[PDB]
């Protein structure tokens, strides 16, 4: 094993080197390249990765700085986040229409929310501010045209009606909107965010994407079947995102119903995704060559989000932190690949390095996930998410409401 994680100082060093290796994948700060994206999209034969994964990377580094105190990449990350906001400061740049799902937009909004929560340095005064960007994403996701009567509500996966998948009302789109609402409620103390989050969670429960008995979290269903054709694939990021949002709702509301939802979601996650203490992507990891580029990132979100759950729902700490520790140990045990002696693969539970080429990418998602898992070992030393009591960001009451906003020509 190359990386050592047995003390705070070892974890900091390992995380620093992991942050370096992940950054090698990113070219967006170089002359002639596009800030905020990893190489791609694969539809243009430019690389393995889609736009939203750039947003995921940005958030990973906002967390990295928050967890380690290392600001080395902050300028690169600010540039990347600001470059992708779009003309209406809502993370709907039109050049990316083909990739514009509520999930894709949601992940960028969640990185902006995280920047506000983590007191990440503010953009210049003339540029969109982190809280305002999260508010804009949330507001566009709350817009009435995104909430029709099919399946008695819920967001569709895609934003443009002509995008393939507009007929799929899926967990992730709704989970992103739920999580943003819960987090905006806690930060701003505005209850309209919370009422929407309650409504969307109740919809996810009613439609049965949350299993009423087991609290498994399925993937989605299609409008032409009234959402009854449930795709029962259980992706780790869906349950973990609902856990994260539920923890924010528990912290904000202090309502026992939210504590029960936290506990039930957490029981399900530990049962389903942790195998001998190691996170495992059950829909695809069972054999090599099945996980998509997107799926290779999920276990990093699981670690980062579950670690925050322990701060805002502290009664969960002893259920979560020991399991994140064993999962992160497995992550680093297999970061031993050539040519560097420290290259990271995906198959942590297996105990062995597998070349990311088996899954047809250069390995950025695997690198991101290990960075996330190792950094998040420092959660016990980190400040909890800030609210507007101590945060430094600024909001915008008209976030998402510009007259040139896409909702105005839907
Ligand atoms: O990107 C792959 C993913 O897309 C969406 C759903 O159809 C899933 O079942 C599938 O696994
Ligand atoms: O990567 C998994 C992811 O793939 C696609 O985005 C859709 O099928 C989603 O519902 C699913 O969660
Ligand atoms: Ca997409
Ligand atoms: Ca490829």
């Amino acid at each position: 094993q190359y990386y050592k994680i047995d003390t705070k100082e070892e974890i900091l060093e390992s995380a620093r080197t992991l942050a370096y290796d992940m950054m090698l994948f990113y070219k967006g700060n170089q002359s002639g390249e596009i800030p905020g994206i990893l190489p791609g999209p694969p539809t243009e034969h430019k690389g393995d990765y889609y736009w939203w994964e750039g947003g995921a990377m940005m958030g990973t580094y906002v967390d990295y700085w928050h967890l380690t105190g290392d600001p080395s990449y902050n300028h690169v990350i600010m540039e990347g986040m600001l470059h992708q906001v779009g003309p209406n400061a809502d993370y709907q740049p039109p050049n990316h229409t083909a990739s514009l799902g509520n999930d894709d937009q949601g992940f960028w909004g969640m990185s902006a929310m995280l920047a506000a929560e983590n007191k990440f340095p503010n953009p210049p005064d003339d540029k969109p501010q982190w809280l305002a960007l999260a508010q804009a994403v949330w507001t566009t996701q709350a817009s009435p045209e995104r909430h029709d009567g099919t399946c008695n509500g819920g967001l569709r996966w895609q934003i443009p009606p002509t995008n393939a998948g507009y007929n799929y009302k899926n967990t992730i789109a709704n989970a992103c909107f739920f999580d943003l609402g819960a987090r905006l409620a806690r930060y701003t103390k505005n209850n309209t965010y919370a009422e929407w989050a309650e409504k969307i969670f109740d919809w996810l429960y009613a439609v049965g994407y949350i299993d009423h008995e087991t609290w498994a979290v399925y993937d989605g269903g299609h409008v032409e079947h009234n959402c009854t054709d449930i795709n029962r694939a259980q992706f780790s990021y869906n349950a973990a995102l609902l856990l994260h949002g539920a923890a924010f709702m528990w912290n904000y509301t202090e309502d026992q119903k939210w504590k029960d939802r936290v506990d039930n979601l957490l029981t399900g996650i530990l049962r389903d995704f942790f195998k001998d203490g190691v996170v495992f992507e059950i829909p695809c990891e069972g054999r090599q060559g099945a996980c998509t580029a997107d799926m290779l990132t999920f276990k990093g979100y699981v670690h980062r989000w579950m670690a925050v759950v322990t701060q805002i729902a502290p009664h969960t700490k002893d259920r979560i932190l020991p399991v994140l520790r064993t999962s992160a140990e497995a992550a680093v045990k297999q970061c031993v690949g050539p040519p560097t002696g420290r290259r990271c693969g995906f198959y942590w539970k297996s105990g062995k390095f597998v070349d990311p080429s088996v899954d047809h990418t250069s390995g950025a998602g695997e690198a991101m996930s290990v960075l996330a898992a190792v950094s998040s070992l420092l959660i016990e030393y980190a400040e909890p998410p800030a609210t507007n009591e101590t945060g430094i960001s600024r909001g915008d009451p008209n976030a998402g409401m510009r007259s040139r906003g896409a909702a105005q020509h839907f």
